[PDB]
C-alpha cells in the first residue's frame, strides 16, 4: 500500500504547464500570457553542467534552439533572455487561461501546493513545506524538473517556487519565480547536499501515527522513554532532536490513537536501534520522513478545526 497525500486545488495551474526542450534536454515550464519560464539549466549538455558559464552558453543559442510544447501544440519562441537562474521565453501566442497571478518569495515553515508532473503531464497537486535548510521533501518531485509551487487566495495564484533539482539526499532545491534559489544551492553539478540528510523526526512520528490509524501495530511496544533519552538516540542516528513544541504538535494524533507521544518515541527508538528486519510499515521497508503531521491529519483525521 503506502501513505497517500491529500489532493489540493490546482487553481487552473495545470493549464499553464508546458515543456521546454533544448538540445536533448526536456523539462517543465510555466506559461503565463506570452511568456514561458523554466530552469536555465535546460541549455546545458551533461558536460556543461560540471562548470557552466551560462552567459557564454546562451549566446550560442537562438530562438529556434528552444522547442516549447503545450501538449500536442507548439508555442513558437520569439524571444529569449536569462533572469537569474531562469530562462524567460517569449512565445507567439498567449495562454488563453492565464489566471490572475503574482510572484512571491516565501520562507521556511510556509506551506504551498506543487503541481507534480510525470513525463511532462500534470499528475496531481500536493502540499509541500520548505524546511529550514530550504529544501523540500516530496517523492512526487522525483524524476521531474521545472514543476511549480503556489498558493491560492480567492482568485489570485501566488507562484512561489520552481523546482530545479533533486539532491542525492532525496530532497529538492528550487528558486522563486524571479529565478533566485532558496538556500545556498546552485544550478551546476557539484556536492551541495551537506546539511540536507538529517531525518525529520516530527514527520517520522507523524507517519508512524498514520500507520497505526491504518492498522499497523507490530512496531508498538509496552515501553516508554524520556525526551532526553530519546534525543540521545535520535542524534546518534542523525535525526532532528524532538522539542516539547513538537510533542505538542503531535497531540491531536496522540489523542486520536490513544498512544502517548513518548510511547511512540519508544517504538521509534527500537526501530532505529534494531531496524525493521524486512518488515513493512504502510507499505514501506524504511522509515518515511516526507509526510508532516498536517499531511497525516489531512488524509487520516477526517475534519480538522481551526
Amino acid at each position: 500500500s503506502g501513505f497517500r497525500k491529500m489532493a489540493f486545488p490546482s487553481g487552473k495551474v495545470e493549464g499553464c504547464m508546458v515543456q521546454v526542450t533544448c538540445g536533448t534536454t526536456t523539462l517543465n515550464g510555466l506559461w503565463l500570457d506570452d511568456t514561458v519560464y523554466c530552469p536555465r539549466h535546460v541549455i546545458c549538455t551533461a558536460e556543461d553542467m560540471l562548470n557552466p558559464n551560462y552567459e557564454d552558453l546562451l549566446i550560442r543559442k537562438s530562438n529556434h534552439s528552444f522547442l516549447v510544447q503545450a501538449g500536442n501544440v507548439q508555442l513558437r519562441v520569439i524571444g529569449h533572455s536569462m533572469q537569474n537562474c531562469l530562462l524567460r521565453l517569449k512565445v507567439d501566442t498567449s495562454n488563453p487561461k492565464t489566471p490572475k497571478y503574482k510572484f512571491v518569495r516565501i520562507q521556511p515553515g510556509q506551506t504551498f501546493s506543487v503541481l507534480a508532473c510525470y513525463n511532462g503531464s500534470p499528475s496531481g497537486v500536493y502540499q509541500c513545506a520548505m524546511r529550514p535548510n530550504h529544501t523540500i521533501k516530496g517523492s512526487f518531485l522525483n524524476g521531474s524538473c521545472g514543476s511549480v509551487g503556489f498558493n491560492i487566495d480567492y482568485d489570485c495564484v501566488s507562484f512561489c517556487y520552481m523546482h530545479h533539482m533533486e539532491l542525492p539526499t532525496g530532497v529538492h532545491a528550487g528558486t522563486d519565480l524571479e529565478g533566485k534559489f532558496y538556500g545556498p544551492f546552485v544550478d551546476r553539478q557539484t556536492a551541495q547536499a551537506a546539511g540536507t540528510d538529517t531525518t525529520i523526526t516530527l514527520n517520522v512520528l507523524a507517519w508512524l501515527y498514520a500507520a497505526v490509524i491504518n492498522g499497523d501495530r507490530w512496531f508498538l511496544n509496552r515501553f516508554t522513554t524520556t525526551l532526553n533519552d530519546f534525543n540521545l538516540v535520535a542524534m546518534k542516528y542523525n535525526y532532528e532532536p524532538l522539542t516539547q513544541d513538537h510533542v505538542d504538535i503531535l497531540g491531536p494524533l496522540s489523542a486520536q490513537t490513544g498512544i502517548a507521544v513518548l510511547d511512540m518515541c519508544a517504538a521509534l527508538k527500537e526501530l532505529l536501534q534494531n531496524g525493521m528486519n524486512g518488515r513493512t510499515i504502510l507499505g514501506s521497508t524504511i522509515l518515511e520522513d516526507e509526510f508532516t503531521p498536517f499531511d497525516v491529519v489531512a488524509q487520516c483525521s477526517g475534519v480538522t478545526f481551526q
